[PDB]
């Protein structure tokens, strides 16, 4: 998978290579810092919603381990030689992020459905269609980026297929939010609409990074893609989880859970 990504095509200046390394390692620290937060505030969530904050912990660690794995793969693969970092081994590839997405996206979706107060048949049914649409998106996406070096045309048509799943996924998500918004407590009917618009923005950065090979095939495009992945990860995983957590606590408080009411107090 190494040779099929544009990272293997270029040498990098010390500044480019350390900026990328620092993006990944900072990504590690942010996620593991938020994990502690999500862990601590779990005691303040009513049992109804406590699973949502647990899913955020799972996402933080899932993301933090892959980012930490990328950081080390990145430093293993390149060596500073004659004024530039040059590929030394086929150890780095973007495919591990797509694994991170296969795993984290179901958790991110399930934590949304939980605070929407779905349950039983509907929860299990909606979750199945969302996870299947999402995996189709990710899988067709992973296939396309195998060609970002060799066959740009294939990257695009696999991206087209991937985008179809994305649109259908977002339509289901939005439909369930706007139909169950009135069931939410403590005023969170207002906050969940903002979470959806956060989702739309943050999730759309990935397909933009996915296309960098086609419109910026150079080492600065490699930096830019990683920068875009870093903003997208922080927004779609960390900030989103914080908002999901805030909604969980607020509704817990409005439901008469005292540890929630004392925390907000
Ligand atoms: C094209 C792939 C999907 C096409 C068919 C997807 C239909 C499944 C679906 O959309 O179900 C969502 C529903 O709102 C939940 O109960
Ligand atoms: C492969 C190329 C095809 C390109 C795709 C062209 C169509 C894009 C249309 C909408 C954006 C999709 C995002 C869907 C936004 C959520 C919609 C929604 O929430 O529906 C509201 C609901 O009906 C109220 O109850
Ligand atoms: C870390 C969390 C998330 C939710 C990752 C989201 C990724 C996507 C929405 C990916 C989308 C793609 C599109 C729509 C088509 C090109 C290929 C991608 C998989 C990158
Ligand atoms: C909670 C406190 C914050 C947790 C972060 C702790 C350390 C993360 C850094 C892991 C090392 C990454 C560097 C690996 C490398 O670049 O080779
Ligand atoms: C921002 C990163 C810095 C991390 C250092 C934090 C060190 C302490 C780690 C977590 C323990 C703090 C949480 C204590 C539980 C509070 C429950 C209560 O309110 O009684
Ligand atoms: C991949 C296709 C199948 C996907 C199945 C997804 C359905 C999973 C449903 C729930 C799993 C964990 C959450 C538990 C529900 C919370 C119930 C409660 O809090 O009382
Ligand atoms: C590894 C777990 C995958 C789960 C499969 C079930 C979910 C179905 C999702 C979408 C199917 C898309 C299949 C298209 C792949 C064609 C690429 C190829 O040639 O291998
Ligand atoms: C299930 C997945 C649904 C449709 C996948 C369509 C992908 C076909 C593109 C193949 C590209 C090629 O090898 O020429
Ligand atoms: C991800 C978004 C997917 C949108 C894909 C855009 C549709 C493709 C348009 C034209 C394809 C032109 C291919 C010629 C480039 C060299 C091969």
């Amino acid at each position: 998978n190494s040779m099929k990504n544009i990272e293997s095509l270029f040498d990098y200046s010390a500044g480019q290579f350390e900026f990328i390394d620092h993006l990944l390692t900072m990504g590690v620290g942010v996620h593991f810092a938020a994990l502690i937060f999500f862990l601590v505030v779990s005691q303040f969530v009513a049992p109804k919603y406590r699973i949502a904050t647990a899913l955020s912990c799972i996402v933080m660690v899932s993301a933090g381990l892959i980012l930490n794995s990328q950081a080390v793969m990145w430093t293993d693969a390149y060596a500073y030689v004659d004024g530039s970092y040059q590929l030394q081994d086929l150890t780095f590839s973007n495919g591990y992020r797509y694994v991170n997405w296969m795993a984290t996206i179901p958790c991110l979706l399930l934590q949304l459905l939980i605070v929407l107060n779905l349950k039983g048949k509907e929860l299990f049914s909606t979750a199945t269609w969302l996870i299947l649409a999402a995996w189709g998106m990710i899988i067709t996406g992973y296939v396309g980026q195998l060609y970002e070096v060799d066959d740009i045309a294939q990257l695009m048509i696999w991206g087209a297929v991937s985008t179809a799943f994305f649109v259908v996924m977002n339509w289901i998500v939005g439909t369930k939010i706007f139909k169950n918004r009135a069931t939410m407590l403590g005023g969170t009917d207002s906050t969940i609409t903002k979470v959806f618009w956060l989702m739309m923005f943050a999730w759309t950065l990935y397909p933009i990074a996915y296309l960098v090979p086609a419109f910026m095939n150079n080492a600065d495009g490699v930096v830019l893609r990683q920068l875009l992945f870093t903003i997208a990860d922080i927004s779609s995983k960390v900030i989103y989880g914080l908002m999901i957590t805030y909604i969980a606590i607020q509704q817990s408080a409005a439901a008469g859970y005292v540890p929630a009411q004392q925390a907000l107090g």
